[PDB]
């Protein structure tokens, strides 16, 4: 089945992530972004009652800090 | 400094990773979303000749295929 689900991203003073996607009502943490990206497909799949879910694009903004 | 850079996402059949950065006329690839976003980091940081960049967040669509 194909999904598209809005998404909001943001990491933390630690450097930590955390995800929101309102349509499902779902939060989802991790230390990084490989590990982010696996318990949102995860979360998405529960959500979905589907055995497993992939994160096959994603199209928006990143908001960069450089020095 | 601080940017806000729109941003496109897509998997491969491979299960890869390309990036484009359309204001930055840029393209990033890699096998993994963890080397996706090191190599995101250090192109932006290169284009803006900055010493190093971080993604601190990205609001946008997250395209998925379950099973």
């Amino acid at each position: 089945m194909r999904r598209r689900y809005r998404v909001v991203v943001e990491r933390d003073e630690e450097g930590y992530f955390v995800a929101h996607v309102p349509e499902l009502h779902a939060h989802t943490q991790a230390q990084s972004f490989e590990e982010l990206l696996r318990r949102l497909q995860e979360a998405i799949a529960v959500s979905l009652e589907e055995e497993r879910a992939e994160v096959v694009g994603l199209e928006g903004a990143l908001e960069i800090e450089a020095a």
